[PDB]
């Protein structure tokens, strides 16, 4: 694993499209 935390980020990029 690396860092998976970045998915996470994906839900941001989800909010103000």
């Amino acid at each position: 694993k690396w860092k998976l935390f970045k998915k996470i980020k994906f839900l941001h990029s989800a909010k103000k499209f």
